């Protein structure tokens, strides 16, 4: 039921308004019959993730583009997909109204959404938040007496997460993260500039903090919220940077190997959290592998690391083989995860601009790069924002897949919203990407996964202005006649057997 | 001759003021006997490449880390060091009062100051002018009658380059660059955002444009200034961005190739400019090395190809090994030149900040970087700037080894004047780069080279706030006991013989 209201503001393509009584919604999920496939499209000129279905063809009489699934070339397993519940996500959410709010939530959570099954909460303040704060403002409380949760999470975080579980068919993973620690905890006495953990690891502040882990997860789990995993930190490199604008805590990557090593692997360890999994780095791609050198050859820090998280600025490009690649060639048996990714902040240009394909694309190819170069889920950042790209308390506003118009009780789904609903709608926890090879150079951007139960599924991104025709080759089906419309992206699935 | 005068803004090290009747000068050299060498030193404490002497001892006394010179280990030549005569430098220069313009040219191209031996010239307007304009703004002028040099050239870029040149210890190369053609040539029909040539290679706008390169050259030649090299665009890349705000002319790679190959090489081999250079990319390294696959790869395009021209603002993303080291290694006889030497500039930074050794050391380390990839020059952006990092009609966002301070008649060397002075002064051009070999892992980034006159030259950087004792030794001479002190550059000068 329900198609896409549009409405421009003036950039490439148009946004969804969604309102209290109104939001654009999929039906409840038929599989194709077999010998059929499913499509579904968007488009720069419109379409929004329209459902169409055609023949699988047995016979294919040359010479265009092909691309051939490979079942049996098997690589790394799908945790999932999702965003980040911040202060100003939550914030945003709950100042509609409350039909609204459900509307909103059911778009990322149900099925009759995007179906995440991922939300990452930051360990207290951010620069996401209206204020700074920690669990532990008491300035030298080493026993973390007056650690306690503040508003924004048994308000606003810890409800939202409920009901977004209870929208959701999916199991959810809830993913941890700190900006920063208590404040006298810290070599610089702040929540942001340069400054590390004070003296050791192995000492009182690194055990403190260590013990701060443990007692954000005993506060999650009287609300009855347990986390599949944190990181170690987030973005570590940059509390070394001085001046770094907003709350931060600084680990060179030695400093993070020891830290696991004595501190927080250990404390997790032996704590009712034992299966709450760690990953580290949580930061910029361009640190690896060295990063991962450091941690992961030391066999006392390798045996607490599950997992290494990375952080894109999407505005900014890669070589991703070099470091992703490189990564999983040195430890191929240790996860990599997407933790962050938003779009800027050019400069230039806006914030938030409502209804950019661009970046929509932006985000689809990212997923997609990530997903060839073994990355095992991506995470997006703030779940929602307010026109300003906001709030933040330093300013420093970003653009989101859904902005929230407080004063019409309306939020707007963007482009990216739906460039991302092409991958988490349709590949679920336990897919595996397999191989896709092309018969020729081409513009497309592709990815072929199998879904557990064994049927599969493609996406096709193409960032040219030209339509592309082409087939895919699956030798247990046949053939898949179609075309890729220049800027637009398609999922297909088909079942196997 | 004349020391430093320093002024804090506030910030980790100071400035040097200069003002119509004072500037910090140097004596001419001295060629101290063989078993001496010469220190020239620089500290973020305050020191200003301050000159002082000391033995070459036959024995070691120091334990810590040695650094062995390897004069047979032989490196790149050096083509030089220098900085861009834009509008808004020659306008900063230009409202100085004629005394203090001369104490500012002599401070970078005398044999009293830094010794530049390379100026980089816009051919026409860029962000850091204040009004748009190209030499052929008059519509369909194909065969380029009204092909003709503004006061920004006649009257402020070219009479400061003439004064230069006289002032110059060296001879002085002059590279030009375009930033955008004539907009009745593109696509879009605008001096900015995405657009790129009309057409195809070979024909007439590509022709008309590749003349324009010649008219340019004849133009400069009747004011009696001859050109080293060209580069075929500055920042193709950007041309390819949707939105980009400073003037550009998109190419892709392929399309640089084949206009260098049709339309801009047989344009200049047939015109009295044979003999000037033409470098191909002039853009960030991280297009590196597929760009150089595309263009060099084509005979047709690398017959005319001198050399690969980079930028250091997007570094970051590289690093130097997967993009200078492995283009030196696809393409071992096209040099490696830095067209665009400078910044980045961190997002909550100011433009400007008066006397930040940070920035300084960002330079001297990222020359180190190149010496040891093999670039064989560097030309810094603007020459110098106001105190709000202006004139640009765009915005602001460098800073510059010197700011003038017009309401004050004086102007203030950066902390980045010395760090590129320890290198442009004492590496002269055919200086041609050696081993250099450290006895154990250290903090210390350093390079070696041989001045053409067979002495050597070693620069020091330690970036650490730790003194680092230090030993060099030459085989043909002995050892040199040293210091590095935290937050340093140091260079060191002896005769071999
Ligand atoms: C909700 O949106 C639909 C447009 O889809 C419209 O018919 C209705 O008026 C909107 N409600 C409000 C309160 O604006
Ligand atoms: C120029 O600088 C010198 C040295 O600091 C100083 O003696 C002189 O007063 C300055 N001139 C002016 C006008 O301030
Ligand atoms: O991957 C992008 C880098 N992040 C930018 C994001 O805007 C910030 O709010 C966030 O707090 C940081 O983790 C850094």
């Amino acid at each position: 039921a329900r198609p896409c209201i549009p409405k421009s503001f003036g950039y490439s393509s148009v946004v969804c308004v969604c309102n209290a009584t109104y939001c654009d919604s999929f039906d409840p999920p038929t599989f194709p019959a077999l010998g059929t496939f499913s499509r579904y499209e968007s488009t720069r000129s419109g379409r929004r993730m329209e459902l169409s279905m055609g023949p699988i063809q047995a016979n294919h009489t040359g010479t265009g583009l092909l691309l051939t699934l490979q079942p049996e070339q098997k690589f790394q397993k799908v945790k999932g997909f999702g965003g980040a519940m911040t202060d100003a996500a939550a914030l945003n959410i709950l100042a509609l109204s409350p039909p609204a709010q459900n509307l909103l939530l059911k778009s990322y959570f149900s099925e009759e959404g995007i179906g995440y099954n991922i939300i990452r909460v930051p360990m207290a303040s951010c620069d996401f938040s209206i204020r700074t704060y920690t669990y532990a403002d008491t300035p030298d409380d080493f026993q973390l007496h007056n650690f306690s949760l503040p508003e924004e999470d048994t308000k606003l975080k810890i409800p939202l997460i409920h009901r977004a579980l209870q929208l959701a068919q999916r199991p959810v993973s809830l993913l941890a993260s700190p900006w920063t620690s208590p404040t006298w905890l810290k070599t610089n006495g702040a929540v942001n500039g340069k400054g590390s953990l004070k003296g050791q690891p192995g000492d009182i502040y690194h055990q403190t903090w260590a013990r701060y882990f443990v007692k954000f997860l005993d506060a999650y789990a009287e609300h009855k919220l347990q986390f599949w995993a944190v990181t170690a930190e987030n973005e570590p490199s940059a509390g070394l940077l001085s001046g770094y604008p907003f709350q931060c805590l600084g680990f060179t990557p030695e400093h993070q190997r020891d830290f696991i090593a004595r501190d927080l692997g250990p404390t997790l360890a032996n704590s009712t959290h034992h299966n709450v999994r760690l990953l580290m780095l949580d930061d910029q791609r361009l640190l690896l592998p060295h990063w991962a050198k450091v941690v992961l050859t030391d066999p006392e820090a390798a045996k607490y690391v599950h997992g290494i998280a990375v952080h894109w600025y999407l505005d900014f490009l890669a070589p991703a083989k070099a470091t992703l690649g490189e990564t999983h060639r040195l430890f191929p048996n240790t996860m990599l995860f997407a933790s962050e990714a938003c779009v800027g902040s050019k400069f230039w240009e806006q914030s938030v601009r409502l209804g950019s394909w661009d970046r929509g694309m932006q985000y689809s190819h990212s997923i997609i790069t990530n997903l060839l170069y073994h990355v095992v889920g991506w995470t997006d950042w703030n779940l929602a924002l307010n026109p300003e790209g906001g709030p933040n308390w330093v300013r420093n506003f970003v653009d989101s897949p859904i902005i929230v118009d407080i004063t019409k009780d309306t939020f707007y789904k963007q482009p990216m919203f739906y460039h991302l609903g092409h991958f988490s709608k349709f590949i679920p926890e336990g897919s595996q990407r397999v191989g896709l090879v092309a018969s020729q150079k081409n513009d497309l951007d592709a990815v072929a996964l199998m879904h557990p139960d064994g049927s599969a599924v493609v996406v096709v991104l193409n960032r040219s202005s030209k339509d592309v025709p082409l087939t895919i080759k699956d030798p247990a089906v046949g053939f898949l006649e179609t075309i890729s419309p220049g800027y637009s992206i398609h999922t297909y699935l088909w079942h196997r057997q």
